[PDB]
């Protein structure tokens, strides 16, 4: 289970 969230 991996969750990655990335905002710029």
């Amino acid at each position: 289970q991996i969750g990655l969230a990335q905002t710029q």
